[PDB]
Parts: C-alpha cells; sequence; structure tokens
C-alpha cells in the first residue's frame, strides 16, 4: 500500500474502510469467490454499519451489519456468487458502505436506521474489482524469505 489520493470531494465518514480505496476479488468468477473486508474504527464509540450493494443478488455479505467496536477492526465475509464475467465489462457495479454512530440506548437496529435521516447518514464510495487467480509469481513476503 501506498497513500495517494486522486482528487479532493467532500465525504464525511467516521470509519475506515479497508481497503479503503478498492476491494480487490480473488476469483476464480465460474466458481463461488470469498472477499474478507476489513472495517477499522478510529473513533472511540459504537457505531453501526449497513452493507449496501448495487447487486445484493449476485452477493452475499456476512454479516450484512453490525456494529464496530470502537479502535478495532472487523473482517467482513463477501462471498461473490459464480457468474459468467466479462473481460469486457464495463465499470457499473458499485459498492456503497453506509455507517453512523450507534445511541446509548442501542436496542433495535431497524429503529435506528428508519429514524436516521439521508442528512445525517454517512456513507463512501467503493468500487469491487474482480481479479484473476491466475497467478505469476508466487508470494510470501515482501522482503525476506523466512516465515
Amino acid at each position: 500500500g501506498s497513500s495517494g489520493s486522486s482528487g479532493m470531494a467532500k465525504h464525511e465518514q467516521i470509519l475506515v474502510l479497508d481497503p479503503p480505496s478498492d476491494l480487490k476479488f480473488k476469483g476464480p468468477f465460474t466458481d463461488v469467490v470469498t472477499t474478507n473486508l476489513k472495517l477499522q474504527n478510529p473513533s472511540d464509540r459504537k457505531v453501526c454499519f449497513k452493507v449496501k450493494t448495487t447487486a445484493p443478488r449476485r452477493y452475499c455479505v456476512r454479516p450484512n451489519s453490525g456494529i464496530i467496536d470502537p479502535g478495532s477492526i472487523v473482517t467482513v465475509s463477501v462471498m461473490l456468487q459464480p457468474f459468467d464475467y466479462d473481460p469486457n465489462e464495463k465499470s457499473k457495479h458499485k459498492f456503497m458502505v453506509q455507517t453512523i454512530f450507534a445511541p446509548p440506548n442501542i436496542s433495535d437496529m431497524e429503529a435506528v436506521w428508519k429514524e436516521a435521516k439521508p442528512d445525517e447518514l454517512m456513507d463512501s464510495k467503493l468500487r469491487c474489482v474482480f481479479e484473476m487467480p491466475n497467478e505469476n509469481d508466487k508470494l510470501n513476503d515482501s522482503g525476506p524469505s523466512s516465515g
């Protein structure tokens, strides 16, 4: 990884998505895929996140929601259903993750996300990149061989 932002835009987010740039997907595509999404929480208070994508039919996220403890990272399992992938596919699909702090009496989630207004709810624009398993050179470390 290497710090590098492309353009300055307006976005108010508290939860640091990982990868924050784009979420790569290890193929193949002709079979069930498995992609782990890391979600870092810099804040020191509970926060609720709602996983929502444009292709909820070809995507299986679990947990599909929940709260990320303050100062911790969560690993979400995003399984991609096997479908006819095209090499000349267009950049349409998109992944939008919603995040919002949790109340002191956070009991019913369905009630929170509901009461929450679209003017306070924080979201993030992310793109899912489909990669192929066809590796070129085995990788173990970015330096030494040991371990």
